[PDB]
């Protein structure tokens, strides 16, 4: 049982093939399911696990009312094997209203954040025990990735941000070894605002496509060297921009170094990855609202901020159906590292007033070298008929 | 952990002994059980699993209305250990409205089909990761076995069909190594229409008894050659024929190479297997609708299309109770390979109107060289008393 | 892994200490619990498992009505780890309205009987596969232990009976190796009528204490030589008798060789085992119906039919609460073989009319060489308050 | 598989970081959850489990009325992995209205106590089998820790008590090897009343901080030597006292050798451990009720009975929210033994009269050598809306 090095070439990708769906909300209309948001997927060397931030309630439960609030003391990080819905026998791995997790090849690491808005604690749990913890540094809603962290040769990296959701905030990259924070680097380079990174192994370092909640509707890239703890940052060149909200396809623009100052305020967790000078990326179909989800390859979109040339569009979720967050994760094949992605399908408040609650289901696709068709895999539930 | 070969002779069979019963519908009247159809059974070297395509819903649930619909974005392949009903902690192992699984002696392969009717994706998931995928090739419902695939020396074979359900169609046989498609042989031989193949190992090959939905109420046999990827095909010779609908024993006839053209349109998944020049097989008792289930040996049924000589009839489900699909699976003993079979006990729509859902339960019987008696093991739910 | 020889002396036993209690019925007034009966405990070399025969329904279910019927085609053998109640997650191992199970030290064998009254089938399932089966031999309810079998050097043995519940019947002892019936020895010796043996290892052989449903309220003993397959049989000498119904303490008598001819009709499954020339035994407290449960030692109970000298009484279930079936199982310590017993606590029909169903819970005790006190541990459910 | 000896230094401790929350009551508002009390956490070498005392019922369940009663024949010890809440799949591991548990590195010991008030039995269950038992020695509610025991080089140790709750009483220290009571020392030294010890491994021996139900608001300390079986005892010097009820922080006083005689009668289980001459300790925030919960360090709190200088306070549960029992457990790190604690959050009767039941949820913190913020993590259930 050795540490993961991720030192294989990236797999060829022609687009994505369906992988998993949990049907969470449809199951809750007739069963006991955890209320959740901020879901994500991560895998040990054998199998993939699904993760979410619980609201310390099930759905057909009085405590469901007001689960739109995203920081309560009852939020726990749930962990099942992938495709096992979050039923009552699901294990709550830590107290977290914000988190991240990764397996280094030997054990699970879990970065968990709970407490008061202005004085939060982040806990680091490795191989089933608490190993370290750190205070909020800027005393303003300390938060992390909401998707998998990445470990290389024993060292795990995680990007955390404390500070304003709409001005310069303070972002750090922690390097954890077996639960212990061994080094902390601060954000450097040109990305002006970073949130909810979707990171992946790009041997010999780590790459992150994040969220800019301030001036940018293009996406910040962050590049972590694991050996000397140096950090560079920039933006996803691509003329077609990953964030929501944003400008429409014709109107939009980007920039390889700065935020585009286009609709920038607010955002969503999303992902992207290089393919030579091309970029594979997903996004909500609608530019303003979290409806629908699509993916495509942008030719020259990693190095040309003028490129708007998309090939291989797939609809994952049709524009009439709600979506949400999304993030990457990497699965090691025999010869190559695959990239896969999960999409959050949010139902309930405040967009939908049919119910009093707010939760999600997920859907998961993995890259493929093979061939694929079409279809739309949305959440499914009829809220007109749900509990109360 | 070595690759399975099934390089053992087929065990003596004097009939079938009772093996397993999930009591799924009766349980779901006072419990939370998945709605499902197209159930099946495959075993790793240790123990047996039950599979079904779920309907992304439980039974006592608003979402269970109209579950008669065969293909939806919400259908997932379920997998419990055999005997474990489909409760909420059941793993969904992939997105699928048609599927097939098998174990190569090292890990599970799952062949999963989901998507648009005219543009469907088949994802190939091996050892808990996605290895390959293919588009629909003839853009008319890409479909597969709905029972176990078969692996020999870590080369797994699966039969897939795309095209009309009542005319010539495009059948291919795939050869999957560690989740990777290494070859696609197209169907050759004298079989005119092939669906839902119940395959089993027959060292050094694989043999399938399928469903002809077009002209034949006999059953196609497809012989796969694992080493040089060649394919021959024909029909099961026996005069008492496998399909439903069909005509009574007095009027029915067969042919070793062609569809019988006797009430051949429409069908049902079923199974058969050779014993020297004799045939073991099961089928519905009612000739036209899927009521009852029975199993027998036809003497010279494997080779002599005039033979109508059955010895060893067992009622499995009596004539007055609903059955459905049924398939073979194989189990390796100390000395030899046993053959077993399950039976889908379909309840609900469109045949029964007391309820709005369509679901199933199952019963499994296994080969025995010992003795046995009689009995009938139906589903046994009272639908008059179920969820409004 | 190695086969169990049980080649260690019986532990010193001063009485019994509390071990396990499942609270089945009480939990079912607010949970989804299986309707069961004919429970029992058996242990693999690490931990113990509980078994019962389910009714194809949960308690809060419409199908729970009339579960006083012992033989339905919906009855499956359930297997959970000891002290895990029979929830919807529970595995059904085989179809059975009668069973026996044991672990040879490498795998589980289960002996499962289902089918028609006049033509039942016994299945022999070993290491998760069906390996043999036998037909009812006298066409009158083929039935077996309803508790653990015993395996010595990988040769397991089990006692089955076919024929009258109130007359001579045909009892046979099967020797099973790796699921395969290698021998069948018919009952021999002075035992006149024999049902539901509570068997235990007693190196170099096995011993059973059974239920005479015909002409004895004393209990049959059967001995089984594992190497030569010979069978001797008699009765539990003790003038204090173990079956129920029976005559009261002052009136009763016994015979080392013959049924006592005392209220001898009917019976109840129960157990005894020898400690030198003394006899440890449990029985219902009330002589004529299945109320309460007690245990004691009879001085000279094993070699004196006129002995009525009890020491070491413990009340397991008090005379106002319902008991039922009860059986032995054995557990290997470092230096000795402990003997333990379970007690079925039945509730519902026919004796209790406040509910429509018939189910049970269990309490379990284990032999102790230490000291102990006193208590009553009944079912504890409130029928006047159960699902109406 | 070697035995644990804990021969490693106590980790640097700056205070506590959040580890786990179970959210149990909130879930039983829409889920089938066990009624519990007296919970606690212990860990094997890999991972942590959570135990609590069931009431032989779930919450939404008519049997939950009256569960303020602490000793019933339906009380069983529960054992899930930590953060997996007590759903219907939870293993009851023994009969017990009082218990302790610990893993010695190879297997689990459970010390389980049930039976009559005046004649309790304590069963000792190791590696999945019953190895011993004792009767109550003074015939007045025999009782043990309700938290982990401690094992060293294969010798485990537990503190037990029999006798008056409000006068002198009979406390013993049992030493257990592989489930066998190998020695019994009786309580010695300054401590006058010893209940519910929270014990930890302080190489080469064991240390416990207990509850004095009689004359003390300061907390008994009991040193256990594991090699020569010697017992000394005293009280927690610190002038800030650990028990509830107590006098306030201005009025209170302690004493290193004797109870303090201050509002002393009654109590609550709690914990403390030494840090050189300082004392880390927790306690309720309210002096006379089990409202709130706080932890702090007292400088010179382990030697100076005049010292009232607290540093590093944390609020675990705010003053207006309920708590209850709280105890310690210890976790072996790479280099050091860490100390963690759990806090029982009791809800319901007789304090809260909106509901008929009495149950609890739980929070768990672990020692950290890093930094932390603040917060509060109460039960958070809404009894005004709960069941009936
Ligand atoms: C079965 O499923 C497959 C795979 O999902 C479908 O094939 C895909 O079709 C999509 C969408 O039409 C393709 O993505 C598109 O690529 C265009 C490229 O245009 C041409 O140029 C290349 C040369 O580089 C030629 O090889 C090729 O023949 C193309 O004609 C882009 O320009 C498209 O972007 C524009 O259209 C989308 C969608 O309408 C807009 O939203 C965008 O904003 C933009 O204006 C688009 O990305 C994809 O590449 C195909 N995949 C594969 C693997 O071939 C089948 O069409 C489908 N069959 C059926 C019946 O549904
Ligand atoms: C207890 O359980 C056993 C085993 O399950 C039952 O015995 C089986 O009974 C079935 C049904 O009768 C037997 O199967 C039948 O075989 C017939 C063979 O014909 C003859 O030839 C052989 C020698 O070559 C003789 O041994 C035999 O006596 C016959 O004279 C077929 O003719 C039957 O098919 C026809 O009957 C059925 C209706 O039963 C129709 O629906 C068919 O369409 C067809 O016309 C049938 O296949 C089977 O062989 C027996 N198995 C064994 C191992 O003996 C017992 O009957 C049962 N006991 C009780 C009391 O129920
Ligand atoms: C705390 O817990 C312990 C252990 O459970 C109890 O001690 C047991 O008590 C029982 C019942 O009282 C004892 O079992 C009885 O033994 C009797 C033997 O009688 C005496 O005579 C012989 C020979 O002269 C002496 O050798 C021996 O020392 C005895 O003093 C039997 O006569 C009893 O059977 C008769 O009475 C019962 C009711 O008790 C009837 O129902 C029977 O049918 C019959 O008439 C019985 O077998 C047992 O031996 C004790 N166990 C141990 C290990 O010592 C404590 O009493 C209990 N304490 C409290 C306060 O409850
Ligand atoms: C974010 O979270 C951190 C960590 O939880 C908080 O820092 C802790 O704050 C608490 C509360 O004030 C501190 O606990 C207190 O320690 C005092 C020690 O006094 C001094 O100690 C030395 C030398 O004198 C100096 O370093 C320091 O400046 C202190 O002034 C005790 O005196 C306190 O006890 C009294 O307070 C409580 C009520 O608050 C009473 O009920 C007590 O009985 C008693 O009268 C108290 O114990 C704690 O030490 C801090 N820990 C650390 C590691 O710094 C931050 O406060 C928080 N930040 C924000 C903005 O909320
Ligand atoms: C059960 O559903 C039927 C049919 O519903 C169809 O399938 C659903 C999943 C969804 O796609 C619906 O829009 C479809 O109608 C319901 O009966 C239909 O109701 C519609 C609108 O109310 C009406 O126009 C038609 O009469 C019905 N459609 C068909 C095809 O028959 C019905 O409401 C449900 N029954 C109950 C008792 O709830
Ligand atoms: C295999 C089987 O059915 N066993 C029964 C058992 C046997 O019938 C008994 O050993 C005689 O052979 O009887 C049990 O019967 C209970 C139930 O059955 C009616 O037939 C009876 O007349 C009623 O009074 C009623 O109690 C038993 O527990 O004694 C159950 C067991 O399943
Ligand atoms: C073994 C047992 O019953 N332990 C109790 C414990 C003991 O009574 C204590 O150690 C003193 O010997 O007390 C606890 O009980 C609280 C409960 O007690 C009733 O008798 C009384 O009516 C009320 O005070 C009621 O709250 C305790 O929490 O202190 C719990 C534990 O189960
Ligand atoms: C830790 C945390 O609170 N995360 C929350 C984010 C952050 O506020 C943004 O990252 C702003 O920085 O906003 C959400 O409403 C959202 O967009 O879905 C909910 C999510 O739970
Ligand atoms: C892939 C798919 O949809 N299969 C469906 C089949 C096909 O229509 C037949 O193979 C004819 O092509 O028909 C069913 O109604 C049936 O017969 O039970 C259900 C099943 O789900
Ligand atoms: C997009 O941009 C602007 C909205 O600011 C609008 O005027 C224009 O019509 C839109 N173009 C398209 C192609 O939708
Ligand atoms: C986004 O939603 C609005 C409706 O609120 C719609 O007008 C707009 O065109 C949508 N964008 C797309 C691409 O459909
Ligand atoms: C399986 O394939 C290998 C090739 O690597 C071959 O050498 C081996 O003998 C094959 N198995 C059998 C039974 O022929
Ligand atoms: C035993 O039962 C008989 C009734 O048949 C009765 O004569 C006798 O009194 C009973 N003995 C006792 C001790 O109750
Ligand atoms: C035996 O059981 C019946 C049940 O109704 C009861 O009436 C009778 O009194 C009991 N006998 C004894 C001796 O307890
Ligand atoms: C604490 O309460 C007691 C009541 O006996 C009293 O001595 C003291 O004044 C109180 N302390 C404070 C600070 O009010
Ligand atoms: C303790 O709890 C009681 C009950 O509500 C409350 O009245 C009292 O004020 C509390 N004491 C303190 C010191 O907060
Ligand atoms: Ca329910
Ligand atoms: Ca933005
Ligand atoms: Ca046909
Ligand atoms: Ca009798
Ligand atoms: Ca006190």
């Amino acid at each position: 049982a050795e540490y993961r090095n991720w030192s294989k070439p990236q797999c060829d990708i022609t687009g994505f093939a369906p992988f998993s769906k949990d049907n969470s909300i449809r199951l809750s209309a007739g069963g006991d399911i955890w209320v959740t948001r901020e879901p994500y997927v991560s895998c040990d060397p054998d199998k993939c696990y699904q993760f979410a931030l619980g609201q310390g309630t099930t759905l057909n439960n009085v405590h469901s009312n007001n689960t739109v609030r995203g920081r309560t003391p009852y939020r726990t990080l749930l962990m099942n094997e992938l495709g096992v819905p979050f039923h009552l026998g699901t294990k709550q791995v830590c107290i977290a209203w914000s988190s991240s997790s990764c397996h280094d090849g030997k054990a699970w690491l879990h970065v968990c954040i709970t407490g008061d808005d202005k004085n939060a604690t982040a806990s680091f749990i490795y191989n089933g025990r608490l190993v370290d913890s750190v205070v909020s540094w800027s005393k303003e809603i300390l938060r992390t990735q909401e998707s998998e962290c990445v470990c290389i040769n024993g060292t795990c990296t995680v990007v955390m941000t404390d500070g304003s959701a709409s001005g310069k905030a303070d972002t750090k990259i922690l390097f954890i070894e077996e639960g212990k924070i061994v080094h902390t680097s601060t954000l450097s380079g040109s990305a002006q605002h970073v949130e909810e990174c979707s990171c992946y192994p790009r041997y010999p370092g780590v790459r992150c496509v994040c969220r800019d909640n301030w001036k940018g509707s293009n996406r910040p890239i962050v590049d972590i060297n694991i050996k000397d703890h140096s950090i560079v940052s920039s933006y996803v060149c691509s003329g077609l921009v990953g964030d929501t909200p944003r400008k429409n396809d014709s109107s939009s623009s980007s920039h390889c170094l700065d935020p585009n100052n286009e609709e920038g305020g607010h955002g969503v967790k999303g992902w992207a990855f290089d393919d030579g000078n091309d970029v594979w990326m997903g996004r909500t179909i609608n530019e303003t609202s979290r409806l629908g989800y699509e993916t495509f390859k942008v030719i020259e979109g990693w190095s040309n901020p003028k490129s708007k040339l998309q090939i291989n569009r797939q609809v994952i979720v049709d524009r009439g159906n709600r979506s949400g967050y999304s993030g990457i994760f990497s699965v090691e094949g025999k010869s190559c590292i695959n990239r896969c992605f999960y999409v959050e399908l949010i139902r309930g408040r405040k967009e939908e007033t049919e119910v009093l609650w707010t939760s999600n289901s997920i859907v998961v696709f993995c890259g493929t070298s093979g061939t694929y068709g079409t279809g739309s895999w949305p959440d499914g539930a009829d809220l007109n008929l749900m509990p109360i």
